[PDB]
């Protein structure tokens, strides 16, 4: 049951519902199986973010929510479902998605920053591993954060771990401003789960350097 | 190459090296590809932890490693390679396994308790999720930690999350005792991860209960 | 300028505001200076809680506030300012004190549990030391908290390190539930601060065995 | 009974010892009661850093004992007991300081960095709140380290959190670096205990911004 569309961006009531007292829908981003964000025109990415925080911010105004969820899985290790290029927004009748997440899992080291947006790391993470944060402080920077998540998510999938391949977008609409945390995905190694011995390097300075080089143009 | 066999549980030294100083070593479980840690039968289980210990052991009174790790990997989740049931022996000349990990990381929420062995849940977890602490004082209480292995095991693949298929076992000789820290490898949630909204319960005082079940026999 | 007043309990409107956009207030718990929480009696530490908590929840219905803390200040090391027993209730424009606290900050290993009230200590607590969570789910179990109140506080004041002299209360309307949170305060030891060399017992474990036996009456 | 003496510099056997298996010192560092780290000269603050790290790493050459801990506390949120400017030497028998400390709790947000020596605040403290890390990786840079170790004393005592009187200095030699960990301490806000309401500013890139203008000459 099609809920809107432009274009080849299709808002779907998702078919398959196995969340009780929630609203689920899905956003198919393309009419391709092989286009995803990193691959995306610029006039696409800027298409694609402006449909999807358009519908999920209006869908929040409905009296029947107490908050809607925005977020996007890609990749086998995201926890995702359909191959398709996707999201999802979920509305939710009784559970705040703000309630158990604090403003500091949103503050961090600055790789990028101007009047208009900001990105930096977590230093305090929700999970504990790498969390790229993207905040805007006004709605007519939003072309600002789909250019940021694009370039965010391209270097996750090219040189974060040597290729990714996994990572999820979650948005919040928190102290009147809308926030995109992208969080690579991928299976931690053993040697580090169980003893903390690294292969990679650890250190949130590296990760800023080589994220810097990706805005350098 | 043959280091070291006992009916069919064999240490190899790994062909397919890949870290710089450090001696790799793989040791098969069985001479077949169906059994595992939940099928095994209490004396090839105890065969295994025996013969997976002395040899573990007896590689760090070589002189040429500052320590030796011993661990396993099970379930496409956990960051294995091999389809057949094995664990790992690594030799490291300049890295000490317990450099990073601290004593806090072994205490936590007594499952089962006696003078011979201690089952926990930790408090204080290394990587943040469930890790169940299996604690020896004496080498003649091995026949013991493999049963509780065993049946960790038998509660992660079964119980735990309703089936959680990936696990690993790390092992430490730390202030004179043999530890087994079993950690159940699962894809997270992507809504906990980025909005901390469990699906099941997070209570460790629930997966106390329910661990304890196994251990009622 | 008085609010309320309830025999010795007095409700004063702070005189030195030094937070904006907030209404800072204070409850005198007694006419005398020598007498606090672990001497009370029965009767005057169920007439306390029950004052304080009823100022403190009608404040929150005046649509002048988004939300308002009821909280105390024990000892030379917990932030207070009068030698008076005294707590605080501080009316917020525009802050919500649960903004940045989660659910399984008040989850953790039982002490005490029943249908009508459940203590336990943080496993995952809001600043990483030892959190006491007193919880009741009906409004009608108010002298059942102030009596667990009252036990928790006459343990930290004399067994948790044997004696701790300062502690914090901090109460809480979470998901149609009343939580006291019990927060002892302490320099803490400087062999723990830069190495992680306690000088008690660090387990969880310890604590809820002798804090259960001030409930073994 | 005097162990080493440099002018007003005395190192003493403590004649109040409280901890079994151990080997306790004190370190006068001046023959007044008026100066401290902030107040002392450039010549000064390199004898008492050059004196106090000869005698900590000579004094771990000792067969006695596993390792040796030096260190400082100063003001009366420290845990330190004499009123007069002093650091302490204990050297333990049976216990390891770098057992439950690891690497990362040393890597952090950068303030200044060159081939001799790296200030930074740590991403991954130990205990949770603000660390600062100054690192030298040559025994040569002694006197660099000093001068680190005075100016972000200096800020402490002026700048962060408008004054804050009270400090801890922790040493530590670990993969052939010597590290001194500076940590603020501070009785915690009632409000950010509670509810993580806080009073300041809580980003790690402001406190960066502010101690590098202490560098500046
Ligand atoms: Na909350
Ligand atoms: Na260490
Ligand atoms: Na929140
Ligand atoms: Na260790
Ligand atoms: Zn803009
Ligand atoms: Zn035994
Ligand atoms: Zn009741
Ligand atoms: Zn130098």
């Amino acid at each position: 049951d099609i809920l809107a569309t432009e274009g080849s961006i299709i808002w779907l009531k998702n078919k398959f519902p196995t969340l009780k007292d929630t609203f689920q829908t899905v956003l198919i981003e393309t009419d391709n199986c092989e286009d995803h964000i990193a691959t995306y025109t610029e006039e696409h990415m800027r298409s694609l973010i402006r449909f999807s925080i358009k519908h999920w911010l209006n869908l929040q105004k409905n009296e029947e929510f107490t908050s809607v969820i925005l977020y996007k899985n890609h990749g086998p290790f995201s926890g995702g479902s359909l191959h398709h290029a996707h999201m999802q927004i979920i509305g939710m009748k009784y559970v705040n998605y703000l309630d158990n997440v604090e403003q500091d899992n949103f503050q961090g080291v600055i790789v990028q920053k101007n009047e208009h947006i900001e990105l930096n790391i977590s230093d305090r993470p929700i999970i504990g591993f790498t969390e790229f944060n993207i905040i805007i402080e006004d709605i007519g920077c939003i072309d600002e954060l789909a250019n940021y998540i694009q370039q965010t998510v391209r270097y996750i999938l090219t040189d974060f771990h040597k290729g990714c391949s996994s990572y999820n977008l979650f948005f919040y609409y928190l102290n009147e401003k809308i926030i995109c945390k992208v969080v690579p995905r991928f299976v931690v190694s053993p040697l580090y789960v169980g003893y903390k011995i690294p292969q990679v390097s650890t250190k949130i300075e590296d990760v800023k350097i080589q994220l810097a080089a990706y805005f350098t143009k």
